[PDB]
């Protein structure tokens, strides 16, 4: 598949990864970036006062696209 069709799966598989283990909460994406076979989603949560960077990555296994390792960090 194309360039962009495949930050366009790994954004929405990262996006929606990060909404069910965040259901009230509002997620932006902020950066999509691909290396090989490997897209990394960088995402940030601003609720309740604190501000959460998250960076997940997405793998493509063929043709399907599987979280793999994510990272949050608190600040605020």
């Amino acid at each position: 598949p194309s360039e962009e069709e495949e930050k366009r799966r790994a954004k929405q598989v990262a996006k929606e990864k990060i909404l069910e283990q965040n259901p009230s909460s509002k997620v932006q994406v902020r950066r999509v970036q691909k290396q090989g076979n490997t897209i990394r989603v960088e995402l940030e949560i601003t609720e309740n006062g604190k501000k959460t960077n998250i960076t997940v990555e997405v793998e493509k296994q063929g043709n399907t696209f599987t979280v793999k390792r994510i990272t949050e960090t608190v600040g605020s």
